[PDB]
């Protein structure tokens, strides 16, 4: 509400009171964080990232994106969480300390506003962009498919009317393109991280093909100590593996398009739950989830400052 303190971290907020708590944030902590616009959604929403730094000149980055499947609620109330738990451990937790000294962090809340309005307007569960095209009278791209990795094949609709429809062509999205844009022209970002909900799932490349990556060692190893972190709150138990053998094909995704521009740590987390409440998970599972997740992610930042 009136402070970033007095704002409830427990319930499910609007797309208006997140982008106010963003400001909040900045005027409260303008050393450590700013906030940037990428772009303008399809319906000409700002697209908002906030950066975490203590200063340096483009410093090795950390990528965090939540919510580009609109339905997927507790993953823009996790991010809100993430934001305000930055400013709070910043010299009070040594490793986060350590972190921020170092990297900067860019966070993007609402990686689908124009979805996310609509989840509150109309369609509780819509999960896709809110684009038109001019061929059918069905809206929206699901954007974890109109990634450059793998575009249009299998694992992915060419239909406009599907759930997983990936678009007239690789980019397509403005949402989509805006993230590109801004990781290709930064040139030094070291982890990208994708957050997404249901199914307790921690995942990196490839999804689009049955090829291993040639860090799947390394990058096995990270997963096993993130899940191993994350269920240490709450025993809250997750998977991990590789996107193709853990789940199923599916093209475009977006750490399958960030580990091949050399972005190492590239990894999707699905959150709770695994089916009872799915994507209507009640709002009492906001802090803890929250908090678990925020452990699992912290164990890859501190592998990434390290390596
Ligand atoms: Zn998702």
């Amino acid at each position: 509400a009136r402070s970033t303190n007095t704002f409830n971290y427990a319930t499910y907020h609007t797309l208006d009171e997140i982008y106010d708590f963003m400001d909040l944030l900045v005027a409260e902590h303008p050393q450590l964080v700013s906030k940037l616009q990428i772009g303008r959604s399809y319906e000409g929403r700002p697209i908002y990232v906030l950066k975490f730094s203590t200063g340096g000149s483009n410093r090795p980055a950390i990528w965090i994106d939540l919510g580009i499947h609109s339905r997927e609620w507790i993953t823009q109330a996790t991010g809100v969480w993430f934001a305000k738990k930055f400013t709070e451990d910043y010299g009070q937790d040594p490793s986060f300390t350590a972190i921020l000294d170092s990297m900067d962090i860019f966070l993007e809340i609402v990686t689908n506003p124009d979805g996310f309005a609509f989840t509150h307007s109309q369609n509780r569960l819509w999960r896709k962009t809110r684009s038109v095209t001019s061929s059918s009278l069905c809206v929206g791209v699901d954007a974890n498919r109109n990634w450059d990795a793998g575009f249009g094949k299998a694992g992915a609709s060419s239909s406009p009317c599907s759930e997983t429809y990936h678009g007239k062509y690789a980019n397509s999205e403005v949402e989509v393109k805006s993230i590109v844009d801004f990781v290709k022209d930064h040139g030094n970002f070291k982890a990208f991280l994708s957050i997404h909900s249901y199914s307790q799932l921690l995942l990196y490349p490839y999804g689009y093909t049955t090829q291993s990556i040639p860090d799947k060692t390394e990058l096995n190893q990270v997963a096993k100590s993130a899940v191993a972190a994350l269920k240490s709150l709450y025993g809250t138990s997750y998977k991990y593996g590789s996107i193709i053998t853990t789940i199923y094909q599916a093209s475009g995704g977006s750490i399958d398009w960030s580990y091949n521009q050399g972005i190492k740590y590239s990894f999707t987390f699905e959150l709770r739950d695994t089916g009872r409440y799915g994507f209507l998970l009640p709002a009492s599972q906001i802090i803890p989830t929250a908090q678990e997740t925020w452990l699992g992610v912290l164990t890859i930042m501190e592998h990434t400052v390290n390596n």
